[PDB]
């Protein structure tokens, strides 16, 4: 149990709610933000629609939207994990670890699960890699202010495929959900992280929730839903 | 009580809850109907025109309403004063004509009891009421072009109601709205919210209209519009998973 909502504009913390803002958790599918940067920077990923890769082993697909061909745009939209894993297999562990350290991403632990030698494709899936809400903000701001050693194309294409919608006031919303499992019934924890931008202003945010009990719905969706209310409220205060 | 309806062409894919035939004020979901009237009448020109300025006589329930508004921002910001500036320009003869021709709910634009304000208040916790089932009926008339409006009215309304792309490539169009449940003769508002999220999702040639409504039995710590949309988005995701089998 415990939540966090952080919102930060440049060096200014505008909102800090909840008790968990310095607790590290697995990033789950929010790690696709970092994978996008690696994919476009390495040249494995080309643009919003290329490359398109086909699905394999459909019997292990728990969401029907994953059973179609995927490209970087659909990858983020559908949160398609198998596309992430095909990408890291192409990158290889050396380059994968190189990017994780260059991004100073959370605890930077890509060793994976014990007895599995599966860090390359599982480090971010309720496993070794762990990041706090404060550390999500730190990473996202390095994207926003282009402080990372990656190409201009990596920044632009990552931004393009993270776009979600326009919020009141014209604040454009970019971000990513992710659900992980706390380590019997499944105890979820959920993220929604990203930023909103209007004119020359960018506000980075991170929302996390940790369930104490099994739940009817994906924790990421509840985190996103709560976060959007908190962002609506913040925008109203900002526009006074 | 709640309702969730989803309909693809003539197929009712989902009908959940017990409140699907009870009429409620449309609140800001009525902006969908106003959009069609605005573009058909020519008062609204395109997604960015006309731009109208805020005036201090308008009430600022949201600070984003203090900036100039056009059809795009009107929907995005749910700007009530822009709606009222539009209906004042339309006038009652045109307004009533569209409401009746659209067969919109109870078609009652008489306004607040005793106030002669139907033109600017009928849809705001007031005389006009529509059920979730009737919202689907109205939305289907937009999708299949059964309304007496121009081709441009349909296209521009769709353009400004766009929200986002959902998993599977389903594009989401829609609008929230919150009102206050009324006493028996509508002489007073009660502190009981009710909230809507209605619209449609579209992929290739498929369109599924939907309507979500929630009626509170007691005061609530969260704005009803947000709860209705948040619940509806989860239910649409689950529906999309079925559709994509």
């Amino acid at each position: 149990q415990g939540t966090c909502f952080l919102a930060k504009e440049n060096q200014t913390v505008l909102k800090r709610e909840g008790n968990d803002c310095d607790q590290r958790y697995s990033p789950a599918s929010t790690f696709k933000i970092a994978l996008s940067l690696m994919g476009f920077d390495s040249g494995i990923l080309k643009d919003e629609l290329h490359p398109e890769w086909p699905y394999k082993k459909e019997y292990e697909l728990y969401l029907n939207v994953w059973k179609y061909p995927q490209n970087p745009h659909t990858w983020i939209r559908d949160s398609c994990v198998w596309y992430s894993q095909a990408l890291t297999r192409q990158l290889g562990m050396k380059r994968f670890k190189g990017y994780v350290d260059a991004f100073h991403y959370g605890n930077q632990d890509v060793s994976g699960d014990r007895g599995q030698n599966n860090g390359l494709t599982h480090a971010w899936l309720s496993s070794s890699l762990s990041i706090s809400p404060t550390e999500q903000i730190q990473f996202l701001q390095k994207i926003i202010y282009k402080k990372l050693p990656v190409s201009q194309k990596a920044y632009i294409m990552t931004k393009n495929i993270m776009y979600i919608q326009e919020l009141p006031g014209g604040w454009k919303l970019y971000g990513k959900t992710g659900t992980g499992f706390q380590l019997k019934l499944p105890l979820q924890h959920g993220w929604f992280v990203g930023w909103i931008e209007k004119d020359e202003r960018v506000i980075t945010f991170a929302k996390h929730i940790a369930d104490s009990k099994e739940n009817n719905t994906f924790a990421s969706f509840r985190a996103k839903n709560d976060a959007l209310i908190q962002l609506f409220n913040l925008i109203n205060e900002l526009e006074k």
